[PDB]
């Protein structure tokens, strides 16, 4: 529901940078970058879990729309 | 005479206790890391080049005395 794409996108651009960093010996802000992505991934796993919840707490049905469509 | 002998083991060390805390998610010290030894590499092309320039200028000539050795 446009709630993990984005933290996926921010979680490779974060690490893609990290990894740059690395060739480059940036270490001053590398421990930022991790935290970051520390950050992110703590949030992506709470989306998750809220949505997988959500998702377990309704019954989908199947109308004769569906075979309609 | 004990120039080298411990400089290039600092930074032996220094470059393999990186590694480790970059998997173990420990920035706080691989900062501190990374400057030492970008300042310790400097330090051993300086001291390689010193001692090449002061060496290089005289000539090593054979001596009679050790011949018969």
């Amino acid at each position: 529901p446009n709630n993990l794409k984005e933290i996926e996108q921010e979680i490779e651009k974060v690490k893609n940078e990290k990894d740059a960093a690395v060739h480059a010996q940036e270490f001053e802000n590398a421990a930022n970058l991790r935290d970051k992505q520390t950050k992110l991934e703590k949030q992506y796993e709470e989306a998750k879990n809220e949505w997988k919840n959500a998702q377990n707490g309704m019954s989908t049905s199947l109308s004769e729309e569906d075979i309609a469509e």
